[PDB]
């Protein structure tokens, strides 16, 4: 149907902007420390504090897959990413500081991403 393609390239759209949010969020990032998942080779009990691990690679490949529905999705793995760090983590390590850091950052990235997604519909 007609409808189905104009979803389609709706979908397309959304996924290319959160495309560039998540580049302009990566960047808020430059140690890497969210890169990748947590190791469960080098973190063997991880599983047993984190219930649901989120990194940025495996939020690349549920992007390309057009995977997110809309920002909220998008948004609650990246607030995953944070909330995972900031318990598994103490206060005072580079890794929690880095959350709290990408967080502050990012809601700068994210304030103006809810503006264009309302705003191109």
């Amino acid at each position: 149907s007609m409808e189905q393609v104009a979803m389609e390239l709706r979908l397309t759209e959304l996924t290319r902007l959160l495309r560039s949010v998540l580049d302009q969020l990566q960047d808020k990032d430059p140690a890497r420390i969210f890169a990748q998942p947590v190791s469960l080779k080098e973190v063997p009990d991880y599983l047993d504090h984190i219930k649901h691990p989120m990194d940025f690679a495996t939020m690349r490949k549920r992007l390309e897959a057009q995977g997110y529905k809309n920002l909220h999705e998008f948004e609650e793995d990246f607030d995953l990413i944070i909330d995972n760090c900031m318990k598994y983590n103490a206060r005072d390590t580079v890794f929690y500081r880095a959350a709290v850091r990408l967080r502050d950052q990012g809601g700068v990235v994210l304030r103006q991403a809810r503006r264009e997604v309302d705003s191109i519909g």
